[PDB]
């Protein structure tokens, strides 16, 4: 019942908390989903699975590195159902890499898929929400990485922070509209254990969902950690 009648793109979904979250959009009632990646298959599979569970599915073979595949997804929902409700940025890249080692292409490839995609998503959810004046809702998977975060992984850890800041400024800019845009900061995925998509996914639903009602420009933490909190300040163990 929750997302009954809703359309939602959730990118990063033909496997692991992408497909986690359009699973239980399926089984909350969405109408229709448009998944997407690389695998031709995977989505193949995905949205045969999607369709047993109540949605119909269209999924869309990108490179999200690619601008013009992310516009692409979104005119896909556009061309199946003829709106959008909700938009999931699940997507994510977690190349590694220290400040000294990192090659141009590493930090581009990272900042492609992690930031630009979502802002250009984001460009096209928000022109169907104007559109057909929907109170429209984005959820943006960010890191628990985004405020400074580990040395093996610099480029993503910007990465990240870059979208946490992109979600608290489209959240303003579109307060008025009732747009919704919040952000999920999460661990790591499959005590301490890694996370769980499908309770992930959970969490997700509330924030795509009325009942998070009108909070917009949220950055809210998901992980066993919590930031600023320790016993002991953490160090490196050595020089870099």
């Amino acid at each position: 019942g929750q997302l009954k009648g809703k359309i939602a793109v959730i990118t990063g979904s033909t496997q692991g908390l992408g497909a986690a979250t359009a699973r239980l959009f399926a089984e909350r009632g969405a109408q229709g989903l448009v998944i997407c990646g690389r695998s031709a298959e995977k989505g193949r599979a995905q949205a045969a699975g999607l369709e047993e569970l109540g949605a119909k599915a269209v999924f869309v073979q990108v490179d999200l590195e690619n601008v013009e595949d992310c516009r692409r997804i979104v005119a896909e929902a556009d061309r199946a159902f003829g709106r959008l409700d909700i938009l999931v940025n699940a997507a994510g890249l977690t190349d590694r890499g220290t400040i000294l080692d990192t090659s141009p292409e590493l930090f581009d490839r990272l900042f492609a898929v992690n930031t630009r995609a979502p802002f250009f998503l984001i460009q096209e959810a928000i022109k169907l929400f104007r559109r057909d004046r929907v109170e429209g809702a984005i959820v943006n998977v960010s890191s628990m990485s985004s405020m400074g975060g580990q040395p093996f992984i610099a480029a993503y850890c910007a990465s990240k922070g870059a979208l946490d800041t992109l979600t608290r400024n489209v959240a303003y800019s579109v307060l008025r509209n009732r747009i919704r845009v919040n952000s999920l900061n999460i661990g790591w995925m499959a005590f301490g254990r890694l996370l769980d998509p499908a309770k992930v996914a959970r969490a997700i639903a509330f924030l795509a969902s009325e009942e998070s009602g009108l909070m917009t420009g949220a950055i809210v933490n998901f992980d066993q950690s919590v930031w600023g909190a320790y016993d002991g300040s953490p160090h490196p163990e050595k020089p870099l």
